């Protein structure tokens, strides 16, 4: 239940202006990786900067490179912040919500525009088109011919897959655990017969629906199988077409390979959850992280 | 780092000795989840001793007081203690020696006549179940020898590094409290699994093209490798199903073609024990739906 739900739209308080917005993310959080993937498909590395927090979350939440100097992590360049908490309590000092990543930060106002990944990739989809080159501005991860159909698939993929892995690993009872994994793999079987032969989830063109499914499927086999007990079967050997669909987004599209740091992924989940893995031991994991 | 503790009771059921092979004299305390106990049960049915040694099945939900019996924890397939009404396996060790400071492991070979423990080392128990009782068994069951002396050099050879890197290596992988000790155990394990993969390629048994104990000591670990050991012990470099086809296929030929490996294999007891009994590896005691199925069919 994320707060801050404002959009960067022309003629608004948050207008698409170059070098005005900063994106606080982690390479491990799948909702943050959404924003980053879309940020590179449309070439916005000149409109939105990115600070990568350390994956070893704990006690004080997401830390920055000054307190925890993990490879690939950035220090906070806007403020002297040590943890993501500092940006939330900057805007509201009695904020009782959570310190969720990603964060799209407005430098000009010094406030949070949005931290809901579904919308950030969608404002990263419109808004900035006037200032982008012709090829990168042509990309549309949400054309309205197949829009309504995307929200349909994105809705049950969100509930059973994107979030289903989380109610699997974080469940504290056997009953709640089983209530989450079975719909997860049932929807994975439904997704498996969708992507048989097809190369994309919808309409022969890469869409956000592929992206919201990719960031969780890319972490299914390394993390979600062992750490979240989503082990009915693996995407590697149980879902061959889902597997192959994922690897051609990975090896044939730069916005998925450069946005995928398995070190941050596996280190975060296994280290920052002491009540699922008390000794913070990260397995050598499935080798390799992803097949060719 | 995980350092196992050796067994204290190491007497044998042999010739004119204190422990002679007499029908209905010995009681075997086991659990369907313990792979070292499952050794005893596999050998007990290959050589047909179900009328010489009875078996009490301990509840798989170990915890606090160690292995409990069906009277304190009523899990399906678990038995109560019929000889002394014991609540936990600890009681049988403490019965014979009230100043016994060791651990309360299973299996237990109990001498009813002395009211004492004959043996609690699985490596030797499967070897006394192979000798001793041959005079009293039928010809078919007495002919079986899981340790013929022609191959008593290959068996101890393979059994030595299979125990250290595979049988016990899986335990020092999962029970490790540090990243280095974890990595120090998983790498030799899968290295020995690669070596095991090239041995059993084409072959039907580990040594000399016949069912030996070495096949039995390796089976009890491989059959639970994919269900428990991958997720719970983070031994997930590869799975036996899709990474080691010859080890996998070797295991399924012992499972589906020999009843003494299927009837001694209760996956529920296996998966419930490891996930419920280790609150320092899985604090909320949640047992995954696991790899489906527990073991692949004989045609794959």
């Amino acid at each position: 239940p994320s707060v801050f739900r404002n959009f960067v739209e022309k003629g608004g308080a948050f207008a698409p202006e170059k070098g005005r917005y900063h994106l606080y993310v982690s390479y491990a959080c799948p909702w943050a990786t959404r924003t980053l993937i879309v940020r590179k498909i449309k070439g916005l590395e000149e409109f939105i900067d990115v600070s990568v927090v350390s994956p070893r979350m704990g006690a004080h939440g997401w830390p920055f490179a000054n307190v925890d100097a993990f490879p690939g992590a950035d220090a906070d360049p806007l403020f002297g912040a040590e943890h993501v908490k500092d940006l939330y309590m900057r805007v509201n000092p009695d904020y009782e919500g959570r310190f969720t990543v990603p964060i799209l930060w407005d430098k000009k106002t010094s406030a949070i525009v949005n931290n809901e990944s579904s919308e950030i990739i969608r404002m990263f989809n419109t808004a900035f088109n006037d200032q982008l080159p012709s090829d990168k501005a042509a990309i549309d991860l949400y054309p309205e011919a197949l829009r309504g159909e995307i929200d349909g698939i994105n809705e049950w993929v969100y509930d059973t897959v994107n979030n289903g892995v989380y109610k699997s690993g974080f469940a504290t009872s056997q009953k709640a655990y089983e209530a989450a994994v079975v719909p997860l793999f049932e929807s994975l079987d439904r997704l498996e017969k969708i992507l048989t032969g097809k190369d994309y989830l919808v309409g022969d063109q890469l869409t956000e629906a592929d992206i919201r499914l990719f960031v969780t499927i890319v972490r299914f086999d390394p993390v979600y199988v062992g750490h979240f007990k989503c082990n009915i079967r693996t995407i590697r050997d149980g879902y061959p077409a889902i597997d192959l669909w994922m690897r051609k987004l990975y090896w044939n599209n730069s916005a998925f390979s450069s946005t995928c740091n398995f070190e941050h992924i596996k280190t975060h989940y296994y280290w920052s959850h002491p009540q699922i893995n008390p000794h913070r031991v990260v397995p050598v994991g499935p080798i390799p992280n992803i097949l060719p």
